[PDB]
């Protein structure tokens, strides 16, 4: 992924937001 502009916590809450249970 790609977090420019942002942190990693929240750059993963829109890219590693991929749950599914």
């Amino acid at each position: 992924c790609s977090c420019k502009d942002m942190t990693d916590k929240e750059c993963l809450y829109f890219c590693h937001q991929d749950v599914i249970w």
